[PDB]
RNA sequence: UUGUAUAU
């Protein structure tokens, strides 16, 4: 199956081999774990003339490379270190086949790679040969990083068939494990006609979506990045909830970037829902003080808290801070307070 | 080591 040369080259015999000694196995050496290796690791630092020289033979059979385990590295690094020319070149090689190279293991990597390197026309084909396959790609284990790429590298305005995909679907995309990722990417990148009719599917289904495994984390993410409009109904979602949901593995998170993203207004108003409200006969900050979520809540609402209002927290849990020492996650309340005794 | 998500 090997050459001669390739075979001596695995069996360490060149040890100081050059690019130009191994013209005419510049494709067995792409293909081959120790080639790619070696070829990777010259590309960079070569010279015009070596990097074209390799060139040459890699072109025609581009794609059998692009699919291929170890020889979608040197494909890559053309798209990384090569000319324009060539960068180009791949680039014609890759046209019609964009998608079965999105769906593929070591092709999704060349085309990402290709999407940040090419001119918007080159990347306005390839993002076009998706055009009606947003949802597959979307939920494919290598094509949704495509997706996620095309998202981050195109003008928005060419990824206009990805957003008329996802209306109707961002609850089901949101909960979706790759789904999740590709919305948060929407989200920074994407114009507002095109965030607008997501952030209201967002709104509509936030109170099931910041406790679920995934959709926990686009909505943190709009509290993060979004419009204080945007962030403002997702804390009013949380409002007469903050009990419940802070001792929720999932939302617990989600009240925490509440606690710290709300407006003055909105904070104080977190906060007072737990240092008046009575969970049973200890108000609810007690119960969430012992709860294994909730404790972290307590904390991040003492971090933020204006200093009137900590004194206030503060107060609510003096009384309990012997009690405290006898619960798994109550202690870790107490480890807290010393930051402030 | 008090608590959740990405690919050769």
């Amino acid at each position: 199956g090997r050459s001669r040369l390739l075979e001596d080259f695995r069996n360490n015999r060149y040890p100081n081999l050059q690019l130009r000694e191994i013209a005419g196995h510049i494709m067995e050496f792409s293909q081959d774990q120790h080639g790619s290796r070696f070829i990777q690791l010259k590309l960079e630092r070569a010279t015009p003339a070596e990097r074209q020289l390799v060139f040459n033979e890699i072109l025609q059979a581009a794609y059998q490379l692009m699919v291929d385990v170890f020889g979608n590295y040197v494909i890559q690094k053309f798209f990384e270190f090569g000319s324009l020319e060539q960068k180009l070149a791949l680039a014609e090689r890759i046209r019609g086949h964009v998608l079965s190279l999105a769906l593929q293991m070591y092709g999704c990597r060349v085309i990402q790679k290709a999407l940040e390197f090419i001119p918007s026309d080159q990347q306005n084909e390839m993002v076009r040969e998706l055009d009606g396959h947003v949802l597959k790609c979307v939920k494919d284990q290598n094509g949704n990083h495509v997706v996620q790429k095309c998202i981050e590298c195109v003008q928005p305005q060419s990824l206009q068939f990805i957003i008329d995909a996802f209306k109707g679907q961002v609850f089901a995309l949101s909960t979706h494990p790759y789904g999740c990722r590709v919305i948060q990417r929407i989200l920074e990148h994407c114009l507002p006609d095109q965030t607008l009719p997501i952030l209201e599917e967002l709104h509509q289904h936030t109170e099931q979506l910041v406790q679920d495994q995934y959709g926990n984390y686009v909505i943190q993410h709009v509290l993060e990045h979004g419009r204080p409009e945007d962030k403002s109904k997702i804390v009013a979602e949380i409002r007469g909830n903050v009990l419940v949901l802070s001792q929720h593995k999932f939302a617990s998170n989600v009240v925490e970037k509440c606690v710290t993203h709300a407006s003055r207004t909105e904070r104080a108003v977190l906060i007072d829902e737990v240092c008046t409200m009575n969970d049973g006969p200890h108000s609810a900050l007690y119960t969430m003080m012992k709860d294994q979520y909730a404790n972290y809540v307590v904390q991040k609402m003492i971090d933020v808290a204006e200093p009137g209002q900590r004194k206030i927290v503060m107060h609510k849990i003096r009384p309990h801070i012997a009690t405290l020492r006898k619960y798994t996650y109550g202690k870790h309340i107490l480890a807290k307070l010393e930051k402030y005794y």
